[PDB]
């Protein structure tokens, strides 16, 4: 059914992306965020200013409560709210209807995004971030008990007076060979938390940053689609832009829009894109000395608002391959086999000089922290 698949995903750019889920009998329609960055199936459940509709536990016929609260303050902001259990359906994925936990947010500051228009959150990675412990058996861990569907999606994220809007796939149990071209390059699952991975080195227009890799996984390196921009570590950030900086030096910008909070234009189709070099993230092979690389256009790393802003930013918790990483590819998260594959998307936007390219192996001859 892979076919009936493809386009359910939808938002508004930098704003994530969510498919239609149904939750409680009979269904309640949601928007929910696609978010590899997190483990709770978490929905708003009471008013919000930023919250058009939302989960009403007392309109379903099939809810059970599970007398138990949880609090989900982060770095940015907060949530917090009640668990229990419901019947919940993906009208455009697979088939089927689950029991899995749900956690009906009634407080939350910082949370919801005014316009982004999804109402909830389905944490795709593993039990052991979940909230408030590892116990809370995440979506995608019921969806495969309960049912036959393999342990395994993948993600085609398209990207792009009112915000872009972007489409995408969720691609549920299996691989959708038309949603990619050419060979798909599977670097391991270090850890099952986030999906932490491994980049080994990386190049600004072919040229070596030249770190200790470690550097590059410091403290973790994780593929987030609940993250718009490429995170970098603090070190690698300054090594990046400052080689990004000489390749366009050409023409100049306020560091305002390097500092990713001040976006800068040209007007229609005269965008200098072959200003801005390319940037190669390396991941390691599932061999030991191997690795391939995704290769990243400006297109990508350069986020419409013709207006863009630098969608690379700083990390203090290590390096995060957000949308903006994965929109170039076909992104298969084979959690069945613990490794995710790298394909180039059948969608990913390019001109007539360069693309993004997944490409491989890389032999290089210690990079986890
Ligand atoms: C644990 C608390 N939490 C944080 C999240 C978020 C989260 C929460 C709310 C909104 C968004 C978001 C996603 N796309 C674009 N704009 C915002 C992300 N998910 C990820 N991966 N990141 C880094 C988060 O901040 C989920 N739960």
């Amino acid at each position: 059914s892979f076919v009936e698949m493809v386009d359910n995903l939808r938002g508004k750019s930098g704003q994530g992306y969510y498919v239609e889920m149904t939750v409680g009998s009979p269904p309640q329609t949601l928007n929910i965020l696609v978010d590899t960055g997190s483990s709770n199936f978490a929905v708003g459940a009471a008013p919000h200013p930023f919250l058009h509709r939302y989960y009403q536990r007392q309109l379903s016929s099939t809810y059970r409560d599970l007398r138990k609260g949880v609090y989900v303050p982060y770095t940015q902001g907060k949530w917090e709210g009640e668990l229990g259990t419901d019947l919940v359906s993906i009208p455009h994925g697979p088939n089927v209807t689950v029991r899995a936990n749900i956690a009906a947010i009634t407080e939350s500051d910082k949370f919801f995004i005014n316009g982004s228009n999804w109402e909830g959150i389905l944490g795709l990675a593993y039990a052991e971030i979940a909230r408030p412990d590892d116990s809370l058996e995440p979506f995608f861990d019921s969806l495969v008990k309960q049912t036959h569907v393999p342990n395994l999606f993948s993600l085609q994220l398209c990207g792009a007076e009112v915000l872009a809007s972007v489409g995408g796939s969720m691609i549920i149990g299996g691989i959708d060979h038309s949603l990619y071209t050419g060979s798909l390059w599977y670097t391991p699952i270090r850890r099952e938390w986030y999906y932490e991975v491994i980049i080994v080195r990386v190049e600004i227009n072919g040229q070596d940053l030249k770190m200790d890799c470690k550097e590059y996984n410091y403290d973790k390196s994780i593929v987030d689609s609940g993250t718009t921009n490429l995170r970098l570590p603090k070190k690698v950030f300054e090594a990046a832009v400052k080689s990004i900086k000489a390749a366009s030096s050409t023409e100049k910008f306020p560091d305002g829009f390097w500092l990713g909070e001040q976006l800068v234009c040209w007007q229609a189709g005269t965008t200098p894109w072959n200003i801005f070099p390319v940037i190669s993230l390396y991941l390691m092979g599932e061999v030991t000395n191997q690795s391939f690389r995704i290769t990243i256009l400006p297109q990508q790393y350069l986020r419409p608002v013709d207006c863009y802003k630098f969608a690379i930013s700083q990390s203090s918790t290590g390096t995060v391959m957000g949308a903006v990483i994965m929109e170039g590819f076909y992104v298969v998260f084979d959690r069945a086999r613990k490794r995710i594959g790298f394909a180039v998307s059948a969608c990913h936007v390019h001109d007539e000089f360069r693309t993004a390219a997944v490409e491989g192996p890389f032999v290089t001859l210690d990079c986890g922290y």
